[PDB]
């Protein structure tokens, strides 16, 4: 058997390979020393690593390990997943949005990275803490499926009032810039929540558009965790890429492009 | 006497030119007294903008000219620019309000190539969420030695010993580093310093990125989000820097849009 590995900030994608059966298995960073352990009572044909805790992995294991550039592992995973899930895109932007956001041009060839920003998951369960005191990542996103944005958010016509905005009136003017218009108010854990997803989806897409533009593609590929279990982030960033007359993809195992990408850059 | 007035989400920026101009500032909140003063006095001219003009001009008992914000704000911070002693053949701007929108200005005119709602506005929403303080010189205040260590999460920490393929020193996770700190005191101060942080860099980043695409190195900032606000300009002037491109921001550039109501009439 085949084993590649993604050890991210905050999730280790795990992808083994027996003859074309592939198992997708996710464990958490804090727990890296029994993802060790694991590697240790296997018989492995070959080990692919990548990822931030990459090397924490390989200096504890009792077998060689190729190491590769996530960048450039993740791409090649995407690539693969796209073609047999039948997205064939001559070019794209992708966003991998895991506890970071990394974004990244793909031009037909191969993959260049483009921008980067620090709204991502991470944010999502970190000021999620600090609004609502929740640490479990299930909790944290069910409950902000529940949230209204609306005494949150301030659009763009309630800045405009009753005149013609310069851009449509619906759009996001301020995020939490609604806040101090509502101190009667409570501000409740799950409406907090939502904004904060909001503002990350709204930062991460916008980049995305953006760099689209730059790189002349019309198509973006978001991918990583932050996207599990969080309907309204994949809400948020969908809405938005095609009201800016983009075409965004989501692909089945897309956190795994990582996992997938290493296996076969070895 | 002529006025302009850049009538925003949050403040009411005023210009009066007799000759010589003056400076005034006033809550939106208290729009209200602003047109209270508007109608006691004589005005050869009013020139308003921003999305508040609307309310002001329907309150007023004189005429008013009407100009669009991104044409005035452009043409009023040529002028300031010019005032100031540079000459940038080329810039991108990003006018930092309530929320943000940014520019590219290719010497003889500007056009809009994004925006965000990340500025001003969140700094006091998010801010109040964190800290409830609801005094804007105080919220800022607070936040100036806030320490965003134990809340940020930069590269070196994913990456742990090896190397990492961008510098280590970048934050990875706006706060990223929460989850790892759970021992109790997440204090105003350094809870603050990460929503100015946050908000710093998600504007710079896409200052940078569309001055990179549109092939210009200078960034000008404006907007009320800089006032009493050291840390914002440091985090956006180091990021920019960084990043190859030249920060400017300028005196009085928050009355942009008020001076640019005034000259394109
Ligand atoms: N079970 C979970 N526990 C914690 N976070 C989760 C979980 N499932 C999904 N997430 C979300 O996924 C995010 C991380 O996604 P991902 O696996 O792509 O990042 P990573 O690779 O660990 O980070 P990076 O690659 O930026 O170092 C988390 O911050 C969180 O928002
Ligand atoms: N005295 C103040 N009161 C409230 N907010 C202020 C003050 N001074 C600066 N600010 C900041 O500036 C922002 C407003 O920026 P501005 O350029 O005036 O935008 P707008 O045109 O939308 O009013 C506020 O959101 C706040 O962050
Ligand atoms: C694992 C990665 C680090 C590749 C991933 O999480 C990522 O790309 N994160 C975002 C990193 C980034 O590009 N941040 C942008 C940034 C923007 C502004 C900054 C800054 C960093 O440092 C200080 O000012
Ligand atoms: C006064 C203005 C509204 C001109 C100024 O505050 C500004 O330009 N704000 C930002 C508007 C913007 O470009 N927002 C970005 C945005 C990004 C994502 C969004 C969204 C809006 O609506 C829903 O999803």
């Amino acid at each position: 058997m085949k084993v590649g590995i993604d050890a991210g900030g905050t999730l280790i994608k795990i992808v083994q390979e027996q003859d074309n059966q592939r198992t997708f298995k996710t464990e958490l960073t804090k727990n890296i020393d029994q993802v060790v352990e694991w590697l240790n009572q296997q018989q492995i044909e070959k080990l692919c690593l990548t990822g931030g805790n990459a090397g924490v992995i390989a200096e504890n294991i009792n077998i060689p390990a190729q190491i590769f550039v996530e960048f450039d592992a993740a791409s090649q995973g995407l690539g693969i997943l796209l073609k047999e899930q039948g997205h064939d895109l001559a070019d794209y932007i992708f966003a991998n949005v895991g506890t970071g956001t990394s974004l990244h041009y793909f031009d037909g060839q191969s993959q260049r990275r483009v921008g980067g920003i620090g709204t991502g998951g991470g944010m999502i369960q970190g000021l999620g803490y600090l609004l609502s005191q929740i640490t479990d990542y299930k909790q944290l996103t069910d409950m902000a499926q529940h949230g209204d944005r609306n005494t949150i958010d301030l659009k763009v016509r309630h800045i405009y009032k009753d005149t013609e905005p310069p851009i449509p009136g619906d759009l996001t003017a301020a995020n939490f810039g609604h806040v101090l218009h509502h101190l009667d108010a409570d501000f409740t854990p799950s409406n907090k929540l939502a904004a904060v997803i909001g503002v990350v989806g709204e930062v991460v897409t916008t980049m995305a558009i953006t760099v689209a533009r730059e790189f002349k593609t019309e198509n973006i590929v978001y991918i990583g965790s932050s996207f599990h279990n969080n309907a309204l982030l994949r809400k948020v960033v969908e809405d938005y890429t095609v009201l800016r007359g983009c075409k965004p993809y989501y692909v089945e195992n897309g956190a795994f492009s990582g996992a997938i990408g290493a296996l076969y850059l070895e």
